[PDB]
DNA sequence: CAGCTAATGGCCATAATACCATAATAATAGTTTTTA
């Protein structure tokens, strides 16, 4: 690396067909499924680390650039399996995702950003109390400037375009707080 | 007668009238929205 699949914005400004044409998924999907398969319902782990070092996801990252974005996306479907805190780290990549990324990305497709954040957020609220995580410990400045910008971007594009569209995000909105980081006067 | 009347020739102001023409509001519908 890199590597074709690693070399990622080059172009490919919006985000759509990079799961449509990326071509790479299908064969990555089935291969996390089933050596899953084997690494799963067998054992779960509360910690990152060791679904990672151990296995093919510590290949995946996701940091420092577009060394971030695939890899991560990557995780999208990876995900559906994944779990449990299992992508505790991968969750950090998450809310690390959208900060300056997306937005060096910016809407990156009309349904883009909901295409990062749905299920950024929307693993936030694939558990409960492992969401404790998803305020507490190392969401330190995270949370805080990503909600600053995911509101911040929100709010036209329906003004831009058309209605419930952010709704759709204002629902995340409040799925977000039960103590969290209050850019909220700001708001 | 006396002087031609004197109501004849004329008719301007009016008030009335009209058209005729709006806000004070209060409606229509309206084209978008997805949904189906």
């Amino acid at each position: 690396e890199q590597r074709d699949p690693t070399v990622h914005d080059d172009v490919l400004e919006l985000e759509m067909d990079e799961l449509n044409r990326h071509e790479c998924m299908a064969p990555l999907t089935a291969l996390v499924k089933h050596m899953h398969r084997s690494l799963g319902p067998p054992q779960g782990e509360e910690d990152s680390v060791p679904r990672d070092l151990p296995s093919w996801m510590k290949f995946l990252h996701g940091k420092l650039g577009n060394p971030i974005v695939p890899l991560n996306i990557r995780l999208f479907l990876a995900k559906l399996v994944i779990n449990t805190e299992e992508v505790f780290r991968p969750y950090a990549k998450h809310w690390l995702s959208p900060l300056l990324q997306l937005a060096a990305s910016e809407n990156n497709g009309g349904e883009g950003i909901h295409y990062m954040v749905v299920e950024i957020v929307a693993t936030i609220l694939s558990w409960t109390g492992l969401a404790t995580p998803t305020g507490v410990p190392k969401d330190e400045v995270l949370a805080n400037r990503l909600l600053n910008f995911l509101m911040k971007h929100v709010f036209h594009p329906k003004r831009a375009v058309f209605r419930h569209n952010l709704e759709i995000i204002k629902t995340l909105v409040e799925c977000w707080k039960d103590c969290l980081s209050i850019p909220y006067r700001l708001i």
